[PDB]
């Protein structure tokens, strides 16, 4: 095969060419993203149980779901909430990998038989099953530049024209309205409708019937006559546009003449929602768009999309009216990705110049870089063939590979070299000796790069998901580098080499000459230390147990960790006013907020967004969230200007704040995993007992976090009890009185809430017409009896004859974990401090808790929890697939071994490379360690097969070794360093991602000091002690 | 390899008939089509709204649709249509090669969750996802020749006894019906209903409470008792109303050849066999036939069968043309007749290979496979010639033995052989991995043409080196010695014909900067006429059928429709009687939508054989029918040919969607409409334009007022029952005829429900029980509506379809098109769909498959040979042959379509074949120590030989394809102009400019 491409280059180019133009298609067809999936699917199961409190739904309707969804096929855990407002939503999230699709099925599957013993009045309004993808790609704020539009306007005029537009676009799953559009919102006034003796449901009936609009026949039907004219569609009314004319609805004509308009029993306005999103951008009034990103779509394709739509729609806009990027992740993705491509380039350049230190000629210089094109295209290829995407994950495994990749080609160039020099052969023949001498060294080399990223791939969870990200493109470009050294190398070393013996490179003085003079002398000093140690035996065993006893210490001393938080430039600070609190006295907080951003970061902040109230859909106006917009990376400052520092400040003076709950928090790592950033924690309450026992332990919780300094921003994520509102009807006390079930229930709508009734035409466009009680009356425990029903003789049955409303203090929201009364509490780690420590901390404060409350991590917590029990085998699996190939290949058991006692060799310089740096033990530290280990064995190997290849010829093992040794330092320093200063551009990265590339490279490059300063003299060691006990 | 088998000739015979009978067996069962699944699967989600208007049908209905069916995968675009009916298609289209049964599944995946936010009447009615076939494979027509059966009497029947057996016939997914079962028609009369001062509600309520016991006769209705007097005497339902035995529907009135009929719409099942399907039906109904009442007898106004079946046919003959032109070209060089029987054996064992291949594939016997295999028949021999010749030139001057000579020629060009296969099918492999509709056409083309090449290497050094080996005699010094007639002239002409190429190649070789221009200005030329071509996407064929679509003004009624087809049946009776078998029409139905002002006419024209070639073309008929037709002023009456691709869009020419890609307005899109259809009008480059869609019709709308209906105690439920019941239809209940259970319908009578003023003539039963007046809270009101809304991704639109002008192509009409657009007011824009889109795609497409076949070749070249050299030396001739191809296209009228751009994949591997068959010797030469000059002057003589035999083999292979006259005349004259134009210049411009380019390069490079 070698010899084969020796004398055939062309056909080795044409295979380059090849490889170079597949990988330039896939890169040009590859989709971009930050992250791959990475989540856990979710299914979410919503239902409905109009007028009724959250402990009756919860009893009724979410624990019978929640019993029938258990025993899914692969149903992680279960989270369910029940809401004061009578809307029941069950989340199932599976295990990561799952087709969302058969979740959904089976799903459906249970929901069919558990429908029947849902209350029937739930299943008359519907239970939905659906994968909940609630991923925020974008947020858009629309403000008024002129002010001539009012922000009821500015929202009618959104939610009419560009709502709409934007939900067809591709991948747009749902999009979010901060704002309401117009309605003929119908206010009942009950002192009338008793007056008149109507019921609300003889105005919803005329409403109706008087607002409809018919298609009755045509003009002239087919069976014509013999010579009609005209052939027309006909109609048999028309829907009201104007408010006046549903003031002239007739609603009774009395026999006296007198009609009982709706304007006499009612008002009717076209205005919007009792209580709107209160959104501000910028201190200005102004309405939003939540865009989420459908399941299964690109995130960024999708927003490229709906900005281009967006930005086709502004050019249609009303004098003064103008779109702001409130929320934005595409900029960051492209941040990212552009510093991951910079890091990877600056690598590629850092190993050119290693590699001419050690190799003076251009074109020996020139051999090896050739190959990362090849072998970078190929892994692209690769790529785009299994289905991945160019995300920061494969990216940077792509910068890992670089200097894996090279290694194979440095051997056989710099072995072509040595064989130049010495023996003075020509190119062509110094090819062929290389090769033959190297073949098993490059296939040794290949296989133990190669092995550590396999087991990887088997694993699963997001943990599973990541190592694959890395396992495939590492994979992928350490066989095409077996494949190109063997391929493309072996014709490039017989044809661009020149004999170099005419140049006469001995004797040019100069900077290489000085580099060579003390790398002879070097290794002199190393060979003779090496003979030095063989001798003594003793006391560098005794120096290799105390290095294994310091890495366990580090490894114990290390904390762990996840994924690194990023400055993302965005961060969301919510606000949670004392329940109860009016939507104004939350406007209040949320100016107070803002003033303070403006006037403390005022070089740091773009622009915030602010959403007052849970909006129409909701219960309480004390809560508020608040977009926030950071500049550009360069702009602001690499110490002070960080997301993390500007969250710490603000946290500050917030945690000063006592008015109200404000925290500060910034974007989750993951999209889809968790709502924010740091651990997630459910209390759940095991020993069932009452609800405010919850309440209180939770209160306990949050004092002790609060006093912890280890932990900053720890809250609940929910609301607290307030007075609630319970209609209880008996349904067989209105079955003798003999009132319908669905009469009852439909003025229940109506009063306590609204009633969609039809459709009206508003300027061509159609707007909703909703009944609703007037202002001071929402079905209170007082005037209850005001509002009536007819029954089937049509008597105007009270309503508080077979119905009774009370106040009750209670949780407007209720949470079910794992079938457990539980209150999810979110926080994150102090400065310094892992999110392993926070998790420890805060199970510590749970053991403080008094009896019966239990905690489980949810989310990022759960998984993180996964990975790091899961992280031993890996370790041990890996080690256990590297020994079992090197044994494999060598056909024997002394040699594996000796190389398997270099890996602890490695591990001890990543660990103490990542506790001087200060990063933590996550998941890219263990995809290094991994690389480490790979790279440990790869010297051990490059060193220990060329001394069994000796021993097996018959030299003495001492002169074999040391031979070994003297010939083999220059490859395994040349091909280390190389490594070293491709992974130097991640280790000092700044800006967009940097602390992934930080987290990523710090540890192996750590490890490949460690590794060459301590294997060029631990390896011989390992081989003579092995080969001494078990001779040949 | 070649040694085995020339030792061993039963070997390699036992495999030549082993592939023979392989192919024979895979030839019987292998399907034919006219085409393969080229049009991208299209999926159409029904919603029915009863009652509904179209604008509160698109907004409440067609709008969540769309809505919630985004993001799904592989959706090339949407479209829907709200019709007034009340009936919302939202037509999906994924891109081809998609699974159809995926896309389904997609698509019902969405529906579910959209299907709770969609109005109740709508679920209760039933949102249903189909895959769309709406392909007519025929359209039977049932008339009675005595006229003893009326057209209602035969749509009846053929309801009743036909349409049921031939939707279980296998591969029929839909058939549409042209007419209406029997229903008891009831019809009202208000005078007499305000004598017995009864409502219609009264009438409704009475016959829905008569009805297993179900009245038959109309009689037995007319005994229906409405009301009973105090005096005994009971009011009958005749006493009030007529009763009549008419149809449920009287949407459609079809008419064949000037005489009543009714007909069926065969529709094809998705993935079915057409020709299959429409045998078995067609069989079906002969077996149904045997029992028709006398008189009635089907006849096929549609068939596709014919047009395919005639097309492939011809096909077939090319082929065998070419198989015997290929013969006479190798005999006429190789004078001995075993000599050019070797090469003629290896064709079947190659087209039956092939056919295996295809068979293993999955492919079918369709048109574009078909092509390949003709343009293969010269492509394979390549091979087999180069062997033969090679054998018989060194018998002639060694003297060798046929078997020491055959061992000879093939140890000296296994290189060669190698690399003309090399060339031939590195081409067509980039081609393959193309999408959409055109990567599929190329696709079937690589295939064949690639399995063929791969067959020829495998047959050249198995077969036929045994052939040489044992058919071969050393007769050539004996009986092939001392010709003197016609072969003996041909021999000296040739003799000194090559001698004059050489001394012409070496004086070229001497001036070569001279030549340097040419080729430079060939260059040139070749960019000029490449850039001047205008582009297509698939030539039309007469098919031997056209429809004509009629469309009055809105609101017509059905009468001043039939006049206007009478109008059309008589010119075509006519002034176009040598031409047309029979003509089909069909009032109430049309391509934009269905109503009383939409006609839809189909022309079956007489047998290709029958039509004249020259006026009888479908094209030349057409023709004179739009100028006839423009001049009708009554309506808009457009005669169209059928579309390319079944399933790809409706008609033939280009399809766009004229939408308002911002803004509103319905009113300004149809007024931006007008605009576009008075300047395309205006064009003489556009013919036949027009919208896919009806206008804005009047409308009655009634106005209610409520305060008076209640003052008189009138409920709306009544008021809107008793105008249903009159001016619409009461489903009443059913009734059983002949076994039959059938509808009973009440409706007015038409004198009364013929003119807005007849709502007061109707009354109302008030809460006390008297009859009020319709007049005391009706008010009539014209007003203006859609009937039909159409919607294409997301915008609302209105589809614009139309022809190029005859000498234009589609792709200058689609830049026409364009061109108006861009004169609209601001806010409107086009979009391509259908075919359009596909030609669209495969323009944009076209530079890079060229590059990356180029690039292929190249390095393929590269790889074999071990030197840059001969690959550029050899990449060289390709435009010498692009330039010919492009000359013979333009001098022939045709363009740049999906078939020149193979074509021009075919000619890049015929030149880089011509400059292999020198270079290869040349270089071999040159690498051995002779010198460069000796070296190309010793190969041109040597190979010119082979290199015009195998040229002239495939030259007059496709021959037969450039001068056609069968009934897919298009296409074959489409595929074979280009690569015959470019096969000739890339031979008289090679055998000369190959040196040139060897030499050059080789001073320029020494070795």
């Amino acid at each position: 095969m070698a010899n084969f491409f020796i004398d055939r280059p062309i056909f080795a180019w044409v295979l380059a060419i090849l490889l170079c133009l597949t990988g330039t298609l896939a890169i040009f067809s590859l989709p971009v993203e930050q992250y791959p999936d990475l989540a856990p699917p979710n299914v979410r199961v919503t239902a409905n149980y109009p007028g009724a409190s959250a402990q009756t739904l919860e009893n009724t309707v979410t624990q019978v779901i929640e019993q029938n969804m258990t025993g899914l096929d692969n149903l992680m855990y279960m989270s369910s909430q029940s809401s004061g407002t009578g809307q029941a939503s069950v989340t199932l999230s599976f295990k990561a990998g799952t087709d969302p699709d058969e979740a959904v099925q089976q799903v459906q599957n249970q929901l069919q038989s558990a429908m029947r013993k849902l209350p029937q009045a739930v299943q008359n309004q519907g239970v939905t099953v659906r994968k909940t993808g609630d991923t925020n790609i974008l947020t858009i704020a629309f403000v008024s530049t002129d002010g001539s539009m009012d922000k009821q306007d500015i929202a009618d005029y959104v939610a009419s024209n560009i709502q709409d537009p934007l939900s067809r676009v591709n991948g747009v799953g749902d999009i979010d309205a901060y704002g309401s559009q117009y309605s003929m919102r119908i206010w009942l006034d009950p002192a009338k409708l008793n007056s008149f003796q109507m019921t609300a449901k003889d105005v919803t009936d005329a409403i109706e019937s008087q607002n409809a609009q018919i298609a009755v026949g045509q003009l002239g039907g087919t069976p014509s006559v013999d010579k009609q004219a005209l052939n027309a569609t006909i109609n048999a009314q028309s829907l009201l546009q104007t408010p006046e004319q549903f003031r002239d609805i007739t609603l009774r004509v009395n026999q006296d003449g007198s009609e009982v308009r709706l304007g006499d029993v009612a008002t009717v306005e076209m205005g919007a929602e009792k209580y709107d999103y209160l959104s501000r951008f910028n201190g200005k009034p102004a309405s939003g768009l939540g865009v989420k990103l459908a399941s299964g779509a690109n995130e960024m394709a999708t927003a490229e999309l709906v900005l281009n739509r967006l930005d086709e729609l502004a050019q249609y806009f009303p004098h003064g009216l103008e779109y702001k990027v409130a929320y934005e992740t595409t900029s960051f993705v492209k941040a990212s990705i552009e510093d991951v491509v910079k890091t990877l380039l600056e690598a590629i350049a850092l190993v050119f110049l290693v590699m001419y230190l050690f190799l003076q000629n251009f074109r020996a210089t020139l051999i090896p870089t050739i190959a990362v094109p090849v072998v970078l295209m190929g892994t692209f290829s690769v790529l785009y063939a299994f289905g991945y995407s160019v995300n920061t994950l494969t990216m940077f495994a792509m910068v890992l590979a670089i200097g894996l990749l090279v290694d194979d080609a440095i051997v056989v160039v710099e072995n072509v070299e040595r064989i130049m020099s010495e023996e003075g052969l020509t190119p062509r023949e110094a090819t062929r000796k290389s090769m033959g001498q190297i073949q098993g060294a490059l296939v040794g080399i290949a296989m133990v790069l190669s092995a550590v990223f396999v087991p990887m791939a088997f694993f699963g969870g997001t943990t599973g998901a990541i190592y694959r990200q890395f396992s495939i493109t590492i994979v992928a470009a350490m066989v095409l580098s077996v494949l190109v050294a063997m391929i493309l190398t072996p014709a490039l070393c017989a044809t661009l080499l020149k004999p170099l013996k005419k140049g006469e490179h001995h004797g040019q003085k100069g900077f290489f000459a000085w580099f060579n003079q003390m790398f002879n002398r070097n290794a002199e000093r190393y060979e003779k230390g090496v003979a030095k140690i063989l001798h003594r035996s003793l006391r560098w065993i005794v120096i290799y147990v105390l290095l294994l006893g310091g890495m366990v210490f580090l490894f114990l001393r290390l904390p762990t960790s996840f994924l690194p938080l990023e400055d993302r430039g965005m961060f969301t600070t919510s606000v949670q006013l004392p329940s109860g609190s009016t939507q104004q006295q939350t406007l209040k907080v949320v100016e107070q907020i803002e003033k303070y951003y403006f006037t403390h970061e005022k070089d740091n902040i773009m622009s915030v967004f602010a959403t007052v109230g849970s909006g129409p859909g909701g219960n309480g106006q004390n809560v508020a969230r608040m977009f926030i917009r950071l500049k550009d990376w360069s702009e602001r400052d690499s110490k002070t200007g960080t997301s993390f520092a500007i969250i710490e400040r603000a946290t500050k003076a917030f945690n000063q704040i006592k008015e109200a709950r404000v925290i500060a928090s910034s974007p989750p790592a993951i999209s889809g995993l968790g709502s924010s950033a740091g651990f997630d924690m459910e209390l759940q309450d095991h020993a069932g007992a009452g609800h405010d026992a919850l309440m209180a332990a939770r209160n306990q919780l949050l004092a002790l976090a609060a006093e912890n300094p280890e932990l900053t921003r720890v809250r609940h994520n929910g609301l607290d009890d307030s007075p609630q509102l319970q209609i209880d009807i008996d349904q067989r006390k209105a079955q003798a009185l003999g009132v319908a079930i669905d009469d009852i229930n439909d003025t229940l709508q109506t009063a306590w809430g609204s009633s969609y009734v039809n459709d009206f035409m508003d300027r061509g466009r159609v707007k909703k017409v909703y009944v609703q009680a007037a202002a001071p009356y929402r079905m209170l425990p007082d005037d209850i009896n005001l509002w009536y029903v007819r029954n089937k003789d049509g008597g105007m049955v009270p309503f508080s004859a077979f119905a009774t409303s009370r106040w009750e203090t209670g949780s407007p929201r209720l949470e079910r974990y794992n079938g457990y009364s539980a209150v999810e509490i979110v926080g994150e780690a102090a400065p310094g401090v892992s999110t392993g420590t926070a998790m420890d901390i805060m199970e510590s404060l749970v053991k403080q808790l008094p009896n019966g409350f239990g905690l489980e991590w949810t989310a990022m917590s759960y998984q993180e929890r996964l990975s790091g029990a899961q992280a031993p085998a890996l370790y041990a699996i890996s080690l256990l697939v590297v020994f079992l190939c090197l044994a494999a290949l060598y056909e024997s058991w002394s040699v594996p071994f000796s190389v398997m006692l270099v890996v602890p060799l490695g591990v001890i310089g990543a660990l103490l490379a990542t506790w001087m740096r200060g990063l933590e033990n996550d998941v890219y530290f263990q995809v290094g360690l991994l690389t480490v280990i790979g790279l440990s064995a790869k010297n051990a190997i490059l060193i220990v097969e060329f001394a069994n290849e000796m021993n097996q010829k018959g030299h003495d093992l001492f002169e074999a070794t040391l031979h070994a040794c003297r010939q083999r330092l220059r490859p395994i320093l040349m091909t280390s360093l190389a490594f070293i200063f491709g992974v130097l551009p991640m280790a000092t990265s700044t800006g967009a991602g940097s602390g992934g590339q930080h987290a990523v490279g710090t540890g192996v490059m750590g490890g490949m000091i460690s590794a060459t300063i301590l294997a060029i003299y631990f390896v011989p060691l390992f081989f003579v002690l092995v080969r001494r006990r078990f001779p040949l």
